[PDB]
């Protein structure tokens, strides 16, 4: 079968297959995965576990595996990793050498041949987690592949206007480096197997998207994976919020998957005892909030890193689903409950469209590089650190997501801006410090049509050569009908008080004051203008230069955001969408469609029962799904602490 | 040349710095009030670099001076072989630079013992000053060549019997066996010159630096064994106020690595931290009359202060002394000459000090120390995910066991004799010791099977020493503990363990354990969870709780819950025969001892209040032989002041 | 000299103090903009700008220099009356924000001759060039002794010095061949920029800027660097210089930094070349923007500090990358910021008090608060670089005494802050003068006499903490055989480390001082002892000639900042003043948390500074000197009631005496 926006969801895990495994454990892994409403496994195709002493290639130990999959019919997902030090958990993210190139072609030749011919598998992953931190700028290959990158592109030093500029040689390198990379490798599979779907899973999405080309990488996948961990991947985020993460990271990679299909291809399976940045076992009721969200936000899978562990060294008998005695932990019994609705939903769940509201949270690579230039990689987890232009963004999709409101959040490029019509859509641009002319020109048109454009923090203080337009002529000036004034640095948590009284706003460490031309301006109660309403052709621009979203964010309060946000929204977004009838802390609502009828998922993170009152579209609430028996009334459902909801609209 | 023994008089010393730009004066105003103080012994650094003269011969006269002046008021000297080094250098080099290097401390030996072997009040060669260290040389080419060998000369498979990836700790192996080498040939070199005088040597830093240390095997090349063990550098791991539970876990460290060897602590903290130490303080008068009597109570046959006397330049200018800038007594000195003094009132009493063994060992191994090394990646967040928690866990038990007044070895696993046909009522904790192979494993059976009592709390077993997780592959303590771990579960850095019926709760540190019994007697918490058990195995038996207690008693700075459970778990034997608290004191400690037939016990007060301390078990009734702030017995209660010193003598 | 001045301007200490701002050139802005920032520059009353001839904007593919982007700038400057600054700034990497602080190498040193031959030649030809800024911000904490020019130059110093390892006496010594080089390697290269300038033009002024004095003072030997300079200047930001204070303090800091830059000028006048005149945005390490009253407070501290200039980094901003829209006093319209307003009430007030302003003298109290390059380095050596802010770490030897001025500023005196060498030990009469030694761990056998000296012909010496603990060797006579027991009449027995902050409290009257760390004790020969309750001694008074020395060995200056408290240090140092700086100055009848004043003469008539930092209006009692406050000065409408002055919260006032 080949993947399409049709296809059945699953829930699936990985299958970790390393030497001195018995055929028996093996076997009763599958049994239970099988018994536990899983289809798909994935498999790590390790080169040390299959090159023998003589260099020849032995795939017995897969072979095995792949066999048992067989048997209990169950679908691999098989993942390229050439051979690697015991101690490289990950995997290398690109040739050592030109003569390691060679070692991964030969690799790549033995096992693709070999594997493509079992009827049971679904799907080459062409590499495991693309992307690192630390690229090996050292190494001999990507220290060739970077100078003649360099050689091929012509930098100046000057702007047309005559400014000094960073041109982000580096960055800009990076980006093609996976790229060529990642195509390489789909070339490679695509020389031997034009049969099975490919496959790739970008991770740790609020770290390193400013490495993902999404858009270039649709050209060589049938399908866009991802790694969302809740230990590794949303340190931005509190526990309690990792719903929020989960449904961000998904909008991510459903951005970046445009037309493809999409499925999170690995998930927290269990726990961490020495492993993890942020370590956790997860609960049952986060399996089942985890598997919703991703469903709902058109995810075609979600496979669980691990079903069984490592036995040796890093993360031995971490991650798990499966107990030490091999049997169900309360995660896998979770896990199953969602498989077995599958197969008795299977038309609903197998037409998921996520319901759009029509907002947009647009995030961009180059604010991400500026932001790493301006911070010099400072990490004091504020505005003047590293990430502040992601968690900006991501406050304002939490304070959407604590309204009951879905919300879109894709990299600019993944915005389409040719449409003749904007009307009753928003962009919010949060903190985006770095817009160049021609996504200013994209944001005039996109306004001019009808849309509703929000910025706050330093939205388009930059250009994309970390040249400032407020300095040199504010590039915005016609778009935002208004020029900035100052900024002044105040405390971590400041209020921005209007004067009509309407609103006291929790702000993050930068005051911005401006002055209106054609904006209608926005005074707060010290006679400062902080914000304006510009109308521009039939669309509206709000913006407010202090960071408010970030304010949310350092004072642990959404609501005042959720408020203000609400009261600029298109009234057909609000009347039409399904939303929470006020703000409420700790509880999320996303809806989807199949087939014509209408679905929400509701997710209580609160300590307490909420009554939440749900207003806009139509029908009237049925409960289809409910872990802890919730009930509604007309269109007021109560829902426990860590339950999950899904109303069915009649 | 006099021969320490088991049976020698303790003694009170200190390092006498000898650097040049002294007078004359000055170091007989030093080894005056050193006699006068009751102190028979200092240790002097017999540094390469104040003898080396221009032409590369050797000129003896600074040390001579020293040698001479001691000798004149009957002061014995442990004498530290340090060859030259850079002033900066402040511990000494750990080994040679390079093979000329060696050929360097060659030459420095034969020149040093040949001539001060020849002094009559030389009592011992320190073979080298605090061998081991952090920052271990392996970017250095003698290091580098000879770790090089040592991978050649062993056998080493990517892949155990069963087919599994295996970790084989070559770096930790080979830098056992590099300190025993080097240790080993600086014995021979000494030996070369002076068959006459006793070897010693100092470890240090011990609760980080055990897993470099392979004490049985310097037994065959030392007469005794010493250790620094200084409050600003080494006690880390603990409160201030529990430096009396540091100090008795650091002197039953040694004991246990010493065997049959006599023991002495070469190095305790005599002075100020100014710029110096991780952890700086000023030892009180009350805490140097603790850590002496803590020391000879655990059969130390000496107490040597760092320093008498300061360094004048950079390092320490002026820190560690006992004397104060005039020469004269701190209040630390005057404290620790009234030891020296109670010794020759109390000699027969103090000569034949044996610990009273209440037959519990609390058993660290080096191999737990090198997994949680690679497990942790190098972490130092100060909790299980963090290098120490394998040293940490074990030593609360070891405090938790301080406040219940009862005795505790603290011992590497391979100094434990496995070898006995009977352990009625003896008890083995190994706390969070989360690397086990099966050797060890089969030995624990046979103590158990022969009536040991095996307490096991955290991650004990988890790994086997190659990091393989049995665990994971088929665990290999299943048949010891009749029974088979099903899920940990991470919670916060302190929950508590509720069990059914409210019989316990037990403060737990980070993750929680669940198992599933299947000859054990299963243990459940309130939430329905089997949380541990004891089997039954044998004429002995295990209590298994997976869960770190130890370090939850640690986490909440109560160790009142895991005495009490421990308690429960002991031989009645132990209970009956050992001197101990009626309940658990926090901030008191126990631990009695035997001379010549007769018991005694040491009790320390570190609370802030005055403390009744109701002592029961074994036979006598209380006569207070020492008690610095006038402690007073009403039958076997002990009325104790804070930072009081008693030791009772059992009629 | 005078025949070299020529038509430029020589600065003296009786010039006309200005207000000025940095003109940021680079290459993309418009002669439009331009003619903008000089126009409003001379509307706001400053009359100077300070400008960066880069390199980088001069040099052409070639190798020739165009000075097109300058030209245009000293123009605009020169059509609106206002002189220049102008800072010798090679060629660098656009991402080097401050400049190199030595060449990288032989070749590196040529390009710059041909840096300083072209630019020095062309824009001396200005006749609105004031001076010649020689390098920006000399210093640095990051040396580069891995590059080639500086690693040889380190070793021919050591090959030209001779040290041994031991001392006369025959003990172990640290020689600090690192610092030593240190300073003598900065003497160089400043004298050897300014011999470069002076190739081409003996016409105007030669100024430098050390910045960062609190931490980089160790690097700087100000009466050297006399002998090639017209004027000393100084980078004083609130954002990168005043770390070791609260924001509510940077009135102490600046008047601290303005009296150290005061000190290390010695005969020479001074300005400060950079305050900070607009926002961090990302930049700075304490970031803030200053309000328009701390724009107020900084300029009259300086000018009460004999300050010849304030310049304001800066006027408009950089554009790209590393503080594009940054520190500007002008807005993003290019317009008066509540700073640029501020800053020009200041102007104003010069060009209406002319006279005054000219001729402003400080008034000496007498107290000087003295630092020495040695106490920092051996302090570097000991604590092994740790920053942990305490006695422990880098910087308590900076602290302790800035906190020793602090309690003087609290208590309305004014105190000097000087480097030992700056002081003069040369006089025969030290009545009524005063020395504090505030944790100065290091003191040689030279100063001791010097210090001997000044005690014997009537000085006062307070020396608190672990002053004279070590020698410039880190050699400690405490231990050896104290080289202070002469002067101190007593000998130190013990220190016994406690928490970082408990209390001394006295055998007498139930007096407590708050004392960090460490605990001193002592044993007296010839001084008088002060007992604790205890029994220890822990402090003396040694009547010395006709002078006294008060010792206690506890650090109660690091006390008093540690417990944020320092009206017991303010009690007790008044208590130890001779009574002559007493009834001479002004001050204030008692100890003021969060007020500040310090006093200046010109022409013959004395006036007083006065700024409220607290959060209420305060009522000062100001006593001593004589006269009678009439207000010249007051941004909140301060109000006098004959010599009590109400003065509001952030309000900065000038008291003129009658
Ligand atoms: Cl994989
Ligand atoms: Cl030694
Ligand atoms: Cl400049």
């Amino acid at each position: 079968e080949r993947i399409s926006k049709q296809s059945t969801p699953f829930v699936g895990a990985q299958i970790f297959i390393e030497p001195g495994q018995t055929q028996e454990q093996i076997e009763q892994w599958f049994k239970l995965l099988a018994e536990s409403n899983m289809t798909t496994c994935r498999i790590r195709m390790f080169g040390k576990y299959m090159k023998t002493p003589s260099g020849t290639y032995d795939f017995t130990l897969f072979d095995r595996a792949f066999k048992l999959a067989d048997k209990y019919h169950i679908k691999v997902y098989a993942t390229l990793f050439p051979d690697t030090e015991f101690t490289d958990v990950g995997g290398f993210k690109f040739p050592h050498s030109r003569e390691h190139q060679k070692e991964v072609e030969d690799y790549i030749k033995n096992v693709v041949s070999h594997f493509s011919q079992y009827k049971n598998l679904a799907a080459w992953v062409l590499i495991n987690e693309p992307g690192t931190p630390n690229l090996p700028f050292n190494e001999p290959f990507t220290k060739e592949r970077f100078s003649d990158w360099k050689k091929e592109h012509n930098f100046s030093e000057y702007n047309e206007k005559g400014y000094p500029v960073l041109n982000f040689e580096k960055e800009n390198f990076i980006i093609d480096y996976h790229n060529w990379y990642l195509n390489w490798l789909a070339n490679q599979v695509r020389l031997y197997d034009k049969q099975h779907d490919l496959h790739v899973n970008p991770h740790n999405v609020f770290k390193l998207s400013g490495l993902y080309d999404f858009p270039t990488w649709r050209t060589f996948l049938n399908s866009l994976g991802g790694s969302a961990h809740a230990s590794w991947h949303f340190g931005y985020f509190p526990r309690k919020a990792y719903t929020v993460a989960m449904s961000a990271n998904a909008e991510l990679i459903r951005s970046g998957a445009g037309e493809l299909p999409w499925l999170m291809t690995e998930l927290q399976g269990g726990n961490n005892l020495y492993s993890g940045a942020n370590p956790l076992c997860p609960t049952a009721e986060e399996i089942i909030q985890w598997l919703w969200i991703n469903f709902a936000t058109e995810a075609k899978g979600g496979i669980f890193w691990s079903f069984n562990a490592r036995s040796t060294a890093a993360e031995a008998g971490e991650w798990a689903m499966i107990n030490f005695k091999n049997k169900s932990s309360d995660r896998l019994i979770a896990a199953a409950t969602i498989g077995k609705f599958i197969t008795e939903n299977v038309k609903m769940m197998s037409n998921i469209k996520t319901l759009n509201s029509g907002i947009s949270i647009l995030y961009n690579h180059e604010s991400m590089w500026v932001e790493a230039a301006q911070t010099r990689g400072k990490l004091n987890g504020n505005g003047r650190s590293i990430g502040a232009v992601m968690c900006s963004p991501l406050s304002y999709f939490e304070a959407l997501s604590e309204t009951g409101l879905q919300a879109n959040f894709k990299e600019i490029k993944e915005f389409d801006f040719s449409l003749n019509d904007y009307t009753d859509q928003v962009i919010i641009l949060s903190h985006q410090i770095a817009l160049d002319n021609k996504v200013i020109k994209q944001l005039e048109s996109f306004v001019e049509k009808g849309g509703t454009l929000i910025a706050d923090g330093l939205t388009g203080y930059y250009d994309y050569q970390a040249h400032s337009t407020v300095v040199s002529g504010f590039a915005l000036e016609n778009l935002f009908g208004s020029y900035p004034i100052e900024y002044k640095i105040k405390e971590n948590l400041f209020s921005l008080d209007f004067e009509k009284d309407n609103y006291k706003l929790p702000a993050h460490l930068w005051k911005g004051t401006i002055e209106t031309s054609k904006a209608t301006p926005i005074m707060d109660k010290e006679g400062e203008c902080i914000a304006c309403i510009n109308q521009y052709g039939k669309g509206k621009v709000f913006w407010i230069p202090s960071p408010i979203a970030l304010g949310a964010r350092e004072s642990k309060d959404f609501s005042e955001l959720s408020k203000l946000t609400v009261s600029l929204l298109p009234n057909k977004i609000l009347n039409d969408n399904p939303h929470f009838d006020k703000h409420y802390k700790d509880v999320m609502m996303k809806s989807f469609k199949s087939n014509g009828t209408m679905y929400s998922l509701i997710i209580n993170k609160s300590a307490s029962v909420q009554t939440v009152d749900i207003v806009g579209g139509k029908g009237k609430a049925f409960i289809l799904f409910a872990n802890k028996n919730a009930h509604s009334t007309a269109n007021k459902l109560t829902i426990s602490p860590e339950e999950t909801v899904i109303i069915k609209w009649k």
